[PDB]
């Protein structure tokens, strides 16, 4: 089921170099919570400055949905440390309130009134938080509260060079093969099994607080339950065809949508009816992405330049880590993507590649299940989990040696030893580990526990990378930039609207 | 994707007196049921004797699931005649009882009601009654009920010798090994044409399943559930690991699995309640266990196991475990399936099959699986392994049998006549129409009788023909001496059990 | 034989500061014996109130085998202090009743049915009882009556940073570190039982060696028979392939362990006739029955075990396990004990230990087997690893107590004091004379009046001292406060327990 | 427990026609016997010629008892087709009889009159078949009907020159006593894969025995019993060190006395019963499990031999007969020994005193009593049990496998590689080994039901199966050839035996 991969690998094995220089970034989310385990409805705190501006930490769907975002970085621990920093800061600045370990919620009831992300009274605030407006009353906005981790990468240019257009066909390679093949990232790392009550067809086993959990789940974040768009056939073949294919998409209406309405009693209540609003509103595990400049789309700027980098979004939250992501699996994803950068990958169509759905559903629901065995697209599951897994890693082993020549020592290839383990004993997981946990304390429990010994810790550790008075100097500048933005004569917003993406 | 084997056939032209002597044997399963469908809960009729021990009628899983077994047998139709002998004097020999013509059985209610075949009071007696309540606990009794055919093949002396010491054993074995992995790859033919159950009773249970009103679900262009995951609740061979390539890794690899505990069958328990549920809590309590659709095979020895004897002295013969029950028979298979069976492996014998790990195995499933459930489907493709599909069956199939024709016309110069060539014609013209194969046939009769209706009316017609019918071969006073000498034989081991069952398990689980 | 550690030690007294605040905890096991030797078949003790959530006193396999528990300590008077304490308390509450002054029992028989720690009708406690149970029937019940000393010991963040351990990091180079100290344990460790082994002999009921006879056992140059393959009847870690270089490898094998079916323990059943024998019939019922003579540790949150715990948060802390009960001590621990395994383990954290396969680690056992059943022999020698023996004992423990004794300069120059140096220099006298430790001493005494003998007198004494001794650190009042917290913590329990034993059990077994 | 070899195994890695030309013999014993398999009474057969001189057709003990042969051999195919040209010819040409297949006798009665080997009127012959009623007076003669497999296999001179006249012939002896050292410590395995007699008839009786209903005994996890206190001294000391002590203590034996034997007498009746009543009759009635050889001449022994040349090569005897073979041994053993052999060259041994070696038994007796019981373990010589059999057995095939992959580099393909992932699997599974494979067939019909049926069906295999080596002319040839040795002997003997025995006793 694995590809045979062994003439590019070899190629790699004799061109090392050409792996030297991998661009990463992290995204990561967290939920500003009460002590309590209660949703804090306080405003995005003081020292954090404008949500709206700063380079580094900002707010996703909710006001209370913390997101922090590093920059760009050649070096891991530098990233992560960069990361932690921003932690750091933040638990010790937000009052009596802490983070969210968890990707799940808990403490939300059903119909709980959840404040929108607040920019300010700029356009560009006020679409923000417009087009976060319109996704409550497309989606809901409970299940916009989960939270994740995103995963920026980029090949070297030398990559290419040993072996722009082709650039864009290597990274549509990429996303190819992450659709067949990346279910293996909720396997290993999915840590979201159970899910609140509050928060509702399946085979759900109930507790005593209410905790609805599946046994052998791994993320129920990547469920149907935790996330419509299957009318618009995009495809991953072609840099063109895929932009066509998302411009057709934004120039789709949508009968569900135009119901709605736009307004009602003059509060605009979606940014268009059209099926997507914008073109980030299109759900993607993976994504092309390209820097985009100013008043430019994603699709235009892909257009104009090709694609830059992907953007991996399938992580949960890693509970075991206070920066609810871990060196462990960032190295995992730079051995993965690569491998799907070498592996070999036949153009899918629509259909096809909803077909490699299934693989990714029944890992979600029930991948730590003994016995389980994949398929390849659509068709009949054949294929034992452990086996594939293995396969699958002889090949990450040997990427992992190429790339632990170029940087020196046996970091990658310790991890491809510790996570094949994860195949020969599902309980080594994450999602068997934290279940394990919520079982006895519930979610509710195990977080406020994880939530309160992180702060404890993240609160009396020092900052390394970025210290305090960067942060004033950010808080101060991100406040300022928006108040610049504010006072500009800036146009109608009806028309702007009109002149936008 | 049908290879090239060009060479092996001009090769087999040359030398057409490299087929002669060809060796095989049938063994068809049936339940005992009454004029309504239901299993039988009398005992084993009195008039076949002892399970245990009879020579050519036994039991498989249930008590009321009938086994006939054929001598090894050069002639084909020598064969049938036999086998179906056994039928006939069977037939006249259940009282009111018949014959279920089908390979899935009609509605189940109660599967645990299911009363295990019985074997007397000897120690060896209860440790076979003793594997199948081990299986009844471990899978459920229900899914146990669904019969097929086997057909045994064996290739001459002559053929490996126009094909020394203590490389002949391992020449044949090797030759073997290569009819199964080609058997992966290409058997898929096997269900496509005579696959004869596209549908099943709701008992019995995310597939596309058409439904009727009285619980009988189907699928429109499948060919055999029974080979599905549906129609089976063991473990796959191709799933434990389990390789082709090699005698030693094979028996290796086989003789793991029946030494390995499982946390899942200890969880049953070994007993409960002084009642033993198990022979042991391994993988494979023995080695029948192993689900195998084909099955590399020797003779034993007394006291010695069946991969004992395969390392001892390679491999002696091959048995194919896929055939589905032919209802278009009263003895469940016919000499058109026989020898089509016959070319087929002939072929596997001669194409070049490279060594496959676990997982190209599995890959080889892939094809099997589109076959199974939708076989039928104008337009499928099939695929080299996992690779795309691309392949039109029918146009594979053509292909397959202008190889086969090949075959059929040297066997048929050896044994005079033209019987091999009309059933390649016969049956290549069911891949431009797929209507004319068994599941088809089948699948229209149970739309319009149930599975329920279509058997119990075929298992009536086949009744009155098998009482009627003269026996040719047998004659019935040998069913009589047979019958003795069989009680006789139970009665003896019975005597001359020395130990405590208790005691004598401990020894040999 | 013993390494160069020259460049560590000079390290370290030059940053002493480094090994300030080092935390320490106990356990103690005893048996409730009468006055005539017997095992008391009374219950827990009424003033000890609920051994189920009891912070301090608690049980361990048997309902009459009492467990002593320390909180974490910086402090070592007063840890041990608090243990007396624990002790004399006890001893006033118990009627006749008095502590078993040994390691070894005496006075039980191989049939003896021994009563099981009673821990209510919670789901919890009940679950506890089980895993005792199925140890009983695995492993047998006498066996478990063994009792012993643990240690734990922790290094203070001091010592880490002072030898980049920031952020993630710290959690790692902090288990590397403790993982050191383990391996390290293995190959010199042998050294705890040549001081401080205390069971030279053992009682016939319990019972290949060249043994000696009195109704005792006896080895002439023995030490630690507990230590011994009489005296744990359980699978070593170091047998299961479990490993200690890095902290993922040594969670994925004790994971695995537990995760092992086990043919043997499957026999005995999981159900025997209504009553339940064991959790299940894995290798390990629960994490905690591997044997461990040193074991990494992290605290437990609920909902994990101690696996779960170290793959999240990294080593904490280390249990060592290996002392027997000191004989000389009413407590069964004392001062001068704590304060070598101090030295030792900090010497062990600082002697570079290349990482060992689970063979090289099965090779270290080879030098321990020598000193548990021969240490105190004339001429006795002992090798690297499974090398052939050539460095005489004595030699080899001098030269280890140079550095150890670099190591109290250090520790006594920050406490203020000698009492370390002095600890060294009493116990470096054991090498030269063997007739000091502690299994000459108690031997000469077992041959004497017998293990019984000496045990009822040792008990006796130690019982009229703690009987008359003032209690200070604890006030009766602390006591009667926890019967009460105690007794109703378990109540909360008991109420709390919505789902039968059944349904709880299979989340959890 | 099982050493560091890593530096000459690397060593050996870089050097890798060092073991280019390995040389190789093979000796087998077989019991002539009836289809109901009762011993066979008839004389040597009659095709095979002189049993005395024949060069690759011979008696052991018994004269029912077969001896074959092959030549030096370099090529393991070629001296395997060898022995079965040996074995195809003989079993056409001895009528009805058949050879017993198993180690193991089973239709031979306890104290029964065995015709003890023929060898003719000559002052020679008269000798061997005198040291036989020897060893019957000594033993018993049952006992020495028990049957096996003897391995030869010496390491080529490039081996040796490139680990360094006669310089190098003390190198060479040293060399081989280590690789006898080493057989001792770890030899037990070859008892383990291949030995294949878990059961013995009644006839041939403190042990935890099990017994059928035929009246066979049996140990659950036994491997071979023939190298057990039941299936065949310690006082002579005999070391493995220096070529010189080992000589010296093997001459010592036999000048020494034995009251036990002088009890026997020298004669009883006009009757010779013993060649003398010395501890060994001769210096091959000494116990070996593995022996130092060199090839004698004539007038010499095999002590004279060594001290004379040294150690030519090595001797392996701790075989048993293979039952899964019609020759009695196969391809897989006879690599497997290379390996181990080369293996036991390389490794490092100190030198033993008898204590020592005596010591290195412990472990056999384990795994020829219960090799296959789960948990076993193992232990460094005396001391305590501690090294789990498994595991060992792997540690020493990863070291087996590097051995593998050198010998198959020089000899292209993989066989050698694929004989060590094949025979460590026994390590995982002992259900795979000979023994656990034969106990299960003779538990079931015995080991008499056992070996009268494996016999018939080798028979009929090798009485149908052509000669590929040797031809028919050879054997007619070797046949006359072999006869008038035996007459040239018996004309050209000077004195009467009487005397001729005063000087060789």
């Amino acid at each position: 089921m694995i590809p045979d991969v062994s003439q590019a690998l070899a190629w790699l094995e004799k061109h090392p170099q050409a792996l030297k220089g991998i661009q990463r970034g992290l995204e990561r989310e967290t939920l500003r919570v009460n002590a309590d385990g209660t949703l804090a409805t306080t405003g995005h705190p003081e020292a954090l400055g404008s949500a709206l501006t700063h380079k580094w930490i900002t707010t996703d769907f909710a006001e209370a949905l913390l997101e922090f975002i590093t920059p760009v970085d050649g070096d891991i621990e530098h990233m992560l440390t960069f990361m932690r920093d921003l932690h750091r800061y933040t638990a010790r600045n937000m009052g009596d309130e802490r983070m969210w370990p968890l990707s799940m919620p808990s403490y939300i009831a059903e119909g709980q009134d959840i404040e929108l992300a607040q920019y300010g009274t700029s356009n560009t605030g006020r679409f923000k938080t417009l087009y976060r407006e319109g996704l409550k009353n497309r989606y809901g906005a409970l299940m916009q509260t989960i939270s994740g981790v995103h995963y920026n990468f980029s090949l070297p240019m030398a990559f290419w060079q040993a072996k722009k257009e082709k650039i864009s066909a290597g990274y549509f390679r990429v996303i190819r093969n992450y659709y067949r093949f990346g279910w293996v990232i909720p396997y290993l790392f999915g840590a979201s099994p159970a899910i609140s009550s509050s928060f509702l067809s399946l085979p759900f086993e109930k507790t005593e607080s209410g905790m609805y959990y599946l046994p052998y789940a791994t993320s129920l974040r990547l469920s149907d339950l935790g996330y419509s768009q299957s009318n618009l056939g995009i495809t991953f073949n072609d840099l063109y065809e895929y932009v066509a294919g998302l411009k057709q998409a934004i120039k789709t209406p949508s009968e569900e949508y135009a119901k709605i309405g736009i307004e009602k009693d003059g509060k605009r209540l979606q940014i268009n009816s059209n099926v997507l609003q914008i073109e980030n509103e299109l759900y993607a595990p993976i994504r092309p992405k390209r820097v985009t400049r100013s008043g430019e789309s994603p699709s235009d700027a892909l257009l104009r330049g090709g694609i830059e980098y992907i953007e991996v979004r399938s992580l949960d939250i890693n509970p075991f880590s206070p920066i609810g992501v871990d060196e462990q699996q960032v190295r995992f994803l730079d051995l993965f993507m690569v491998w799907c950068a070498l592996a070999d990958a036949p153009e899918m169509s629509s259909s096809e590649l909803a077909c490699t759905r299934v693989n990714w559903n029944r890992v979600i629901l029930e991948g730590r299940k003994p016995g389980l065995t994949l398929g390849i697209g659509c068709e009949t599951a054949q294929f034992p989990l452990p086996q594939v897994g293995k396969d699958l890693f002889r090949d990450l082993k040997r990427v992992a040696q190429t790339l632990d020549s170029i940087n020196g020592g046996e970091a990658y290839q310790k991890v491809c030893d510790e996570l094949v383990a994860c195949f020969d004993n599902p309980d080594l997981t994450f999602s068997a580990r934290i279940l394990r946990s919520m079982i006895d304390t519930g979610i509710g429990g195990t977080g406020k526990a994880f939530a309160e010994a992180y702060r404890n810790l993240l609160r009396e550790e020092p900052l390394e990378i970025l210290r305090e008075e960067d942060f004033v100097a950010e808080r101060e500048a991100s406040e300022r930039r928006q108040q610049e933005m504010e006072a500009a004569d800036t146009e109608p917003f009806a028309v702007w609207l009109e002149k936008h993406a």
